[PDB]
Parts: structure tokens; C-alpha cells; sequence
């Protein structure tokens, strides 16, 4: 019943005020799903990532106990949530060193780099969708990066489901422009194009307008390098099996963290100096 329900919520959420547990608030984002936030654990003094979201129940619960109840290294995880009246907010993890958008457009990342972070990005995609969890929002934006190197995938335009157009129209799927077939490939197409961001600094047609990228996208279907030759034969198939046509074809996150190419990763501490000089 609808009061059970709104009990059941109530007690599933922390006791507290997070007005008063958390402090120097600062929006780092906004939409029409909700707010994101940095703000300080008063008890702790850590940072941490505050979504707040309106009225936009059942499904809430299952949702907030699938993702207090798994825990992942390359995820930033949840730490909290309250019901401020009608409000809903959730307290995560965060990373303060930078996000992989300000060391791609800042500096140039080798493929011992990409490998590192392609396979964090992997672990992370692994972890969610073995939870039934698709993203729909991958790209360097949701990156998190700490001083040390760690990697932590965000969802900061609140596009993850527990299996209406969602993402980023540079890094969407073909079948999620043409049809909306959602499914963990379309996280899989969308590192593809976070691995080119990686390569060139961008995605491809970051140039054109959104709506004509899609269209772009939905015509080309396989997006092509600038210069391949300059990469290994065994990234180039790498970035291959992220962007295949076929979603059959593409590879998953399980069978991509088998991939050759990941295995020239370069250890975490080899992306401090670019996260510094991406800071400054
Ligand atoms: C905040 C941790 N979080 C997460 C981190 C980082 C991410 F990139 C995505 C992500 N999204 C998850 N779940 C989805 C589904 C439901 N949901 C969601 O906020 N529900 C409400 C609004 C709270 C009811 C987003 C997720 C899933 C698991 Cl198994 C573990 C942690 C998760």
C-alpha cells in the first residue's frame, strides 16, 4: 500500500540532517532530472557528490538498497541518502583531482594511459551491468579523477536504469539514435568514443551542432580516426569491437577486459602529472 511504501522509504533513508552533516555546498550541475553538489562531510572531512531530486516510490527503494548494497572501487559510491520534504537526496563518493574531459582537452594521454583508464571504465561498466544497471552517459565528463590516478564513473546527468532519448549526442549508440534500444552495449559504443576523445581530444563532430551529430552518427554508424596509422594494430582493434555495428558483435565489458590492449596499461600513477597539468 502507498503509506507502507512511503514508511518503508522512510526507513530505509539515513537519520539526520544533511543540511547540518554536510557543508560548503557548491552546484556543479543542474538539469531537468536534479542537482548535483560538492559539499564537505562535517563529520568525516571528506568530499563528497550530492544529487537532490524532486518529485519526478517502489522502484526508489529497490534502487537505493541495490546500490547500498553493492560496492565497487571504480564507481563513486553511495554513502547516504535523506528525504528533505519532497526531496530526495543522495550522498556518493567523489574525486577531486579533475575529470577525464580536463585531461583530454588539456593534455595528450599515450596508449599505456588509455589502457588504464579504459580498463578502470571497464571494471566499473562490468560491475553495473552484472547489477542489471546500464549508464546511457558515458563520456569523459563522468570520469572522476583523484591526484593518485584512481578512476570513478559518475552519472551526473542522472542517465543510469535498472534494466524518452537519454545521453550525450556525440557519444550515443546508433540503435539508441535510431530505435532507443538501450542494453549494456550502448556503454560499451559510448567508451569507444571516450577512448577517441582519448586519441584526438574530442568525439567525433563536436564541431556540429548535437542534433546534427546524431544524424551524423545514425548515417555513418562506425565513426573513423583521423590518423590510425599513428595507433598500435592491437588498439585499433580495440576501438573496433567498442564500435561495432552489430550489437551482438560488440564486445561486453567482461570480454573487452580480456582484450590485449589493455594489457600495455601503464600503472594509475602515470595520469598524476596530466590530472596536475589539466588542474592548472
Ligand atoms: C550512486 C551510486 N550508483 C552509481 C554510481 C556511479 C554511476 F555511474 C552510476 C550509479 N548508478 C546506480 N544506479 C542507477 C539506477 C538507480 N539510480 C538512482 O540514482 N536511483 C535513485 C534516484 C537513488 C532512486 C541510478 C548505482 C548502481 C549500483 Cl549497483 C551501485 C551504485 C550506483
Amino acid at each position: 500500500s502507498d503509506e507502507e511504501i512511503l514508511e518503508k522509504l522512510r526507513s530505509i533513508v539515513s537519520v539526520g540532517d544533511p543540511k547540518k552533516k554536510y557543508t560548503r555546498f557548491e552546484k556543479i550541475g543542474q538539469g531537468a532530472s536534479g542537482t548535483v553538489y560538492t559539499a564537505m562531510d562535517v563529520a568525516t572531512g571528506q568530499e563528497v557528490a550530492i544529487k537532490q531530486m524532486n518529485l519526478q516510490k517502489e522502484l526508489i527503494i529497490n534502487e537505493i538498497l541495490v546500490m547500498r548494497e553493492n560496492k565497487n572501487p571504480n564507481i563513486v559510491n553511495y554513502l547516504d541518502s535523506y528525504l528533505v520534504g519532497d526531496e530526495l537526496w543522495v550522498v556518493m563518493e567523489y574525486l577531486a583531482g579533475g575529470s577525464l574531459t580536463d585531461v583530454v582537452t588539456e593534455t595528450c594521454m599515450d596508449e599505456g594511459q588509455i589502457a588504464a583508464v579504459c580498463r578502470e571504465c571497464l571494471q566499473a561498466l562490468e560491475f553495473l551491468h552484472s547489477n542489471q544497471v546500464i549508464h546511457r552517459d558515458i563520456k569523459s565528463d563522468n570520469i572522476l579523477l583523484g591526484m593518485d590516478g584512481s578512476v570513478k564513473l559518475t552519472d551526473f546527468g542522472f542517465c543510469a536504469q535498472i534494466t524518452t532519448m537519454v545521453g550525450t549526442p556525440y557519444w550515443m549508440a546508433p540503435e539508441v539514435v535510431t530505435r532507443k534500444a538501450y542494453g549494456p552495449k550502448v556503454d560499451i559504443w559510448s567508451l569507444g568514443i571516450m577512448a577517441i576523445e582519448m586519441i584526438e581530444g574530442e568525439p567525433p563532430y563536436l564541431n556540429e551542432n548535437p542534433l546534427r551529430a546524431l544524424y551524423l552518427i545514425a548515417t555513418n554508424g562506425t565513426p573513423e580516426l583521423q590518423n590510425p596509422e599513428k595507433l598500435s594494430a592491437i588498439f585499433r582493434d580495440f576501438l573496433n569491437r567498442c564500435l561495432e555495428m552489430d550489437v551482438e558483435k560488440r564486445g561486453s565489458a567482461k570480454e573487452l577486459l580480456q582484450h590485449q590492449f589493455l594489457k600495455i596499461a601503464k600503472p594509475l600513477s602515470s595520469l598524476t602529472p596530466l590530472i596536475a597539468a589539466a588542474k592548472e
